[PDB]
Order: C-alpha cells, then structure tokens, then sequence
C-alpha cells in the first residue's frame, strides 16, 4: 500500500494522528520520540496527518494527502494553517522523484501552505508521502 | 459557475479545445484571433484544454483542471509535456488570489509542468482557472 510517513528527527517528542478526509474515525494517536517514525497505509478518502508537540494536539502542523476526479494524481500539502511547532526547524515533505517537494528551511514561514497562500502539489499515482521533522 | 479561461494576448491566431476526462464530447474547436478569449464552464470530470497555433492542435500546450470535495479543492496544471508554441513568450495560469500560480517568463522551460517534473497546484473552491498567452 501507498504510505504516509513522518520521521521525527527532532530532539523533542512529537504526537501524530491521521484524520481521514471523509471525516471518519482517526488512526491511533502515535507517540514519536526522537528518531522514531510514524507510518500508515493511505486512507481511501485521503487524510490530514496532524503533528503536534502535545498529546492534546495543540496547534498542529499537518501533512495532507488527497485525490481528485482526475484518477491519475495524488495531492499533498504541508500546512501551517492551524500552527507549526517546527517553525524554527527544517521540515521536508516529498512524494518521491518527478514531482515537487516541500523543503522548508528554518523560519521560512512562506514555504508552507498558508490560509491565503495555499500550496497543494499534485503527482501521478502511485505515491508515498514522506516527511521529516527537524531535517 | 467556475470557468476555465484562456486569454490569447499573442500576435498569432491560436486554437483551443477541451477534452473532458470522462470521455464526453470534446468542446468546440475554438479559433481565437489575437486578443480573443476562450472560456468554458468547469466540467464535473475535469478536462485537458489543448492550446496550439494550428487548427490540428499539433504539439500543443495544455491546461489541465479537475476538482474534488473533502477537501474542496480545484486543481490546475500548466503543461508543456506535449509541446509549447508559446515558449518564447510569457504564459500565466492563475486560480485567482490566495494560491500558488504559474507565471512562466519567456523561455523559462522549467516553469511548466514537465514529464520529469510535474507541477500541479490545488486551491480552495470556487476558482476560475485562467490562462493568459503572451502575457
């Protein structure tokens, strides 16, 4: 199966949880200590994978993956709309070769998808979507 | 309500035609004199809009669009994968404010979506997908 993956390279522990775009029940609340990795098989409806520094999911960054009419593409989004605990760190999000990455340098807020500057990238299926926190 | 639009600001007559993703009939083969504009209502299934300097649509540029719900995004691609008659001129493709656009300078070949580097963007609905040739 296609994978949504979040690598925690931060010193700090993070919490990751995937909220399907169809609005159904989420995946398990996942604790990632330094060096640990979250992964899940792609949810059929797409999902927003929230990443927070608290168990209560305060002000999470999210990694979104979704699909469209055009059956050829998957779409991914690295968003600071609701917050970003890693704003002073590097965060990368990649669908693999042949498509655009997010490679967001420390303190480069304008690299992320923003409420009034949305950044959602498309890429031919199949894809894995792989992020590193504190790259 | 949403429209896919092609403004021909070039000195040349151009030809535009839409090819629905769901296989329904092609749109009218549209001749745009220098200065004229093509437009169509958003097709539910999405579409490929070919843009060429010949009526036979040989080696055309294309504008691709589609849209989804949950998330409610519209997707748009400015592609030179099949050719680009307007490579020596400026071409823009914008969904309106608040989202990543294409603004492809004259002879900036890498600005377009390419076979080995796809460039497809998403934006919250509703949008008009609006291209200007020789901007």
């Amino acid at each position: 199966a296609q994978q949504a993956i979040v690598h925690n390279n931060c010193q700090d522990t993070v919490y990751v949880q995937s909220f399907p775009y169809d609005g159904s029940a989420t995946g398990p609340l996942t604790t990632l200590q330094a060096g640990q990795t979250f992964s899940e098989d792609f949810r059929k409806s797409g999902s927003t994978v929230k990443v927070s520094k608290t168990k209560t999911l305060t002000s999470p960054m999210f990694i979104g993956y979704s699909f469209s009419s055009n059956p050829d593409y998957g779409y991914y989004e690295l968003s600071s709309e609701w917050g970003n605990p890693f704003a002073d760190k590097r965060v990368t999000l990649s669908p693999g070769a042949g498509c655009q990455d997010f490679n967001c340098a420390p303190n480069d807020a304008g690299c992320y998808s923003r409420p009034d500057m949305k950044k959602v990238y498309g890429c031919p299926l199949p894809i894995n979507v792989e992020a590193t926190l504190c790259a």
